[PDB]
RNA sequence: AUUUUUG
């Protein structure tokens, strides 16, 4: 079963995601909304939790920043987006496809809610005040405009059709009524900042109830007919749990609510830190709450909460989903308030992965958001058992390799040239490299230490051309640039070649880099003696893989595959020439296999540990290929990616599991026996 | 208030 690492839920959203009973999850993410379904329905194993990543909605060019459902019955499946692309989408989820849409703003949008009401209303509001009310099923639509303020958020009155609250960035509250032109039916005042949530009482009658939620750190019970509060709650004051948190990172209070249908005497609220309180309404003066997860230790949000929706299944498990942002999904059993789990997310393309060859399964991804993931791929209970790691990272993670040998010792690389060396057993902060790389960090390599080095040493390379031999117990110490090596043992006058890529021989007596103008060199220990130099890309080398020793013949180890900006992918069998072990290198001019097919550049290699010949690609044309490079035969070509690949590897125990990365701030894991396309589109 | 003209 193929799994999904989704983009992070957006932040700042008044109503950015929702969900329908059954039930199905939409929230919105980037540029597109990605849908889960929940429950039963799901298919899981009574170990592992019970929901699936299952679609995407996709069409809008810019942020998504709002999102709802239709709650209507039978049109459950409909729903409805907006965008700082400046439109709204009504979206049928089971084809995925636009029903019909309005660019009607002028002004970015804030938000949209879904009339309760009426089947086809759906209310939108912007930055500048102006509110659009759009039936969509009969073509039509209205502007309102009450206040020249920015709106926040809105909601419609779930009892009557006409009346919308809105709520504005200066904390002003109105209630309108919108077959009256909009006017203003009651001027709710006692906000002091932002609203951030309006939640009306479920049950009708006190008339009826209306809660708001503030950046001024207070909920707000009203009266829907004597127009005034009724009720005032703080929020309480408490000591920070779980996350050992970056304190620098800026972030104050996001205050949603959930007015439970269920149960019309409690009211759920986000809090400081992204802390969940169930607030008893009977004990109003009292201030009574009872917090989420209060026993459970490590379960609870590290960050601001954004959003909160309840979801019935069909077993009638009454649920409540939580977006964040500290990246986390969670989703809360609403009868015991604790975590059944938890769906991890990226904030940034997926640049790296590498698996490690001590804990077999613990695949550690790099990422554009500054945090790397260590994902226990083979948890029995959890299909998402990830760890995230922040401290001395900051910039976007372009490179990681695991210690071949050392538990819980990961080497990583960063987009501002820095090189760190992370211990993920313990939670102490990374050693950090003193020799910084003027440009990013493409690859990094443990291999045998070379001269001046004084068992293994940490090779890092810089998109500025350097290649850098680090000494992993002293990392404050000095690096040295191979290029002296190289040129004192070869013996050279030019410039050397830009390098753009270093790989490893898996015995480690062969280094081969690849060059900007598209050579690959071939050295042998211990001086870095040019032996080789393959000419065959006029490209850039972005990727170079060395074929493993455990296939059926040893001959094998000694393959090697490599891509650059061209599409074309090559083999070349270094047998004859590593084991002949010339005084003057040999220039190779001729591929062992070409692989054709691509047609976009390669930007990562990788053999299966688990056949003889077989190699994934991953392209800038958006999809992975996995080929039998002997035979040069085109196997099958995964296309569930909507960006440019950046990374792939190839899962340890499970031949036709394949994971990759991309732009798209995806990581998916996929089998390549579910794919029935044989090559890249064409 | 993160969401990359970027291997």
């Amino acid at each position: 079963e193929p799994r999904t690492l989704p983009p992070s839920p957006n932040w700042y959203c008044a109503r950015c995601s929702d969900a329908v009973p059954g039930g199905l999850f939409g929230f919105a993410a980037r540029t597109s909304v990605f849908l889960v379904r929940v429950g039963p329905g799901a298919g899981e194993s009574p170990g592992t939790p019970p929901f699936r990543v299952i679609g995407e909605l996709v069409g809008h060019t810019e942020r998504v920043s709002g999102f709802t459902f239709s709650h209507h019955p039978g049109q459950y499946n409909l729903c409805a987006t907006s965008s700082d692309d400046g439109t709204v989408k009504i979206w049928d989820v089971e084809t995925k496809t636009v029903v019909t849409e309005h660019a009607l703003h002028q002004h970015t949008i804030s938000t949209l809610h879904w009339s309760p009401r009426v089947k086809d209303l759906i209310v939108s509001g912007d930055e500048k005040g102006v509110v659009f009310c759009y039936w969509f099923n009969r073509n039509d639509s209205q502007h309102l405009f009450i206040e020249p303020r920015t709106i926040f958020c809105l909601t419609c009155s779930p009892h009557h059709e006409d009346l919308v609250a809105i709520g504005y960035k200066d904390g002003i509250v109105v209630i309108i009524d919108i077959s009256k032109k909009g006017e203003v039916i009651h001027r709710l005042r006692g906000h002091d900042d932002e609203i951030h949530s309006i939640a009306w009482c479920p049950l009708p009658g006190e008339g009826c109830y209306l809660a708001t939620g503030s950046k001024d750190q207070t909920i707000r019970i009203w009266s829907c007919s004597r127009g005034r509060g009724v009720m005032i709650l703080k929020l309480p004051f408490l000591k920070r749990r779980g996350g050992g948190i970056d304190p620098t990172v800026k972030e104050r209070l996001w205050l949603t609510l959930h007015w439970p249908s269920n149960q019309p005497t409690q009211l759920v609220s986000s809090c400081f830190g992204g802390e969940l309180l169930q607030w008893d309404l009977t004990q109003s003066w009292r201030r009574k709450y009872t917090l989420f997860s209060a026993s459970s230790e490590g379960q609870n949000h590290s960050r601001i909460v954004f959003n909160l929706c309840p979801l019935q299944t069909e077993d009638d498990k009454q649920l409540l989903l939580s977006t964040s942002m500290d990246r986390d999904v969670k989703c809360w059993d609403i009868a015991t308030l604790e975590c059944s789990w938890t769906l991890p997310s990226l904030g940034g393309f997926a640049y790296s992965l590498a698996f490690s060859s001590v804990d077999i399964g613990s695949l550690a991804i790099g990422v554009g958001d500054g945090m790397i993931r260590v994902w226990n791929t083979l948890s029995i209970k959890n299909n998402y058992d990830v760890k995230n790691f922040w401290q001395g990272v900051k910039s976007k993670v372009t490179a990681l390799c695991w210690h071949p040998t050392k538990e819980g010792c990961l080497a990583f690389g960063t987009d501002d040239g820095k090189v760190g060396l992370y211990d993920t057993y313990s939670n102490k902060p990374p050693q950090i490299s003193s020799t910084y790389h003027k440009k990013t960090v493409y690859t990094l390599a443990w291999g045998p230490p070379v001269p001046p080095m004084s068992s293994l040493a940490l090779y890092s390379c810089g998109g500025e051309g350097i290649v850098l031999q680090h000494n992993p117990w002293k990392l404050s110490g000095e690096a040295f640039d191979i290029n002296k090596l190289i040129r004192d043992t070869n013996s050279i006058k030019y410039k050397l070649p830009v390098h753009t890529e270093i790989s490893w021989k898996a015995d480690g007596k062969i280094m081969a880099l690849g060059n900007e103008d598209g050579s690959i060199e071939i050295f042998q220990i211990p001086n870095l003696k040019l032996i080789c130099t393959i000419q065959q890309h006029h490209k850039l080398v972005n990727t170079i893989s060395w074929h493993h020793e455990h296939g059926s013949q040893p001959e094998l180890s000694y393959l090697m595959a490599s891509g650059s900006n061209n599409a074309v992918i090559y083999v070349h069998n270094l047998k004859t020439v590593i084991e002949s072990s010339p005084e003057s290198p040999v220039t190779i001019t001729e591929p062992y296999r070409t692989l054709s097919g691509h047609t976009a550049k390669i930007t990562s290699v990788a053999w299966s540990p688990h056949h003889d010949g077989r190699l994934v690609s991953a392209s800038y044309d958006g999809t992975a290929q996995v080929w039998d490079a002997l035979r040069e035969e085109p196997l099958c070509n995964f296309r569930g990616h909507r960006g440019r690949l950046l990374c792939v590897a190839w899962s340890p125990l499970d031949p036709d599991c394949i994971y990759s990365g991309a732009d798209d701030f995806c990581v998916h894991k996929w089998l390549t026996s579910m794919q029935d396309h044989s090559r890249p589109p064409q």
